[PDB]
């Protein structure tokens, strides 16, 4: 019911660049993959491109495609990401890191040809020396999330926030509270839900061949909330 949706039946290859720039330290990140909506299913691998990431890679995974969400027959309906879609939607962040600093991200997903492109910048400001960020503190792994989306009619798009839950290595919990908002960069129309939730599941590994700073991320992320 968008022209959006048909672009995502099959396979689709997909790229992402990052710029960023936490404290002071400049990297950036170049990702690999391809995405199956049909399955909410995305693989994908990143690459710290100017040497040693400067942040642990679990605190970029959400900055890393919510197009890529398998949404359930009965709410495709609400299924803004697609609906923007080839010209695409402009996501942006504010996510603070409790007791930390604080990233602020830009990101422009649309089509590039056949190829679905994330290119984002992001900043990172008033982060601790030795805080769990750049004391490189939070365990290699990921939780499951629910990610809780609204619409924005006075702005064409949604709103969406959540919590991340990362793991500390001294057993704790460093929580990560996502505000999130995203725009159609085009003039046409797009599907504005009703509310509802994404839920997320995350596994990040290492190719054993790579030598550079890098991440593996395999991920689900299927729409729920409206029965
Ligand atoms: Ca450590
Ligand atoms: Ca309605």
């Amino acid at each position: 019911m968008s022209k959006g949706e048909e672009l995502f039946t099959g396979v689709v290859p997909i790229l992402v660049e990052l710029d960023g720039d936490v404290n002071g330290h400049k990297f950036s990140v170049s990702g690999e993959g391809e995405g199956d909506a049909t399955y909410g299913k995305l693989t994908l691998k990143f690459i710290c491109t100017t040497g040693k990431l400067p942040v642990p890679w679990p605190t970029l995974v959400t900055t890393f495609l919510q197009c890529f969400a398998r949404y359930p027959d009965h709410m495709k309906q609400h299924d803004f990401f697609k609906s923007a879609m080839p010209e695409g939607y402009v996501q942006e962040r504010t996510i603070f890191f409790k007791d930390d600093g604080n990233y602020k991200t830009r990101a422009e997903v649309k089509f590039e040809g056949d190829t679905l492109v994330n290119r984002i910048e992001l900043k990172g400001i008033d982060f601790k020396e030795d805080g769990n960020i750049l004391g490189h503190k939070l365990e290699y792994n990921y939780n499951s999330h629910n990610v809780y989306i609204m619409a924005d009619k006075q702005k064409n798009g949604i709103k969406v926030n959540f919590k991340i839950r990362h793991n500390i290595e001294d057993g704790s919990v460093q929580l990560a509270d996502h505000y999130q908002q995203n725009t159609p960069i085009g003039d046409g129309p797009v599907l504005l839900p009703d509310n509802h939730y994404l839920s997320t599941q995350s596994a990040l590994s290492k190719d054993p061949n790579e030598k550079r700073d890098h991440m593996v991320l395999l991920e689900f992320v299927t729409a729920a909330g409206i029965t």
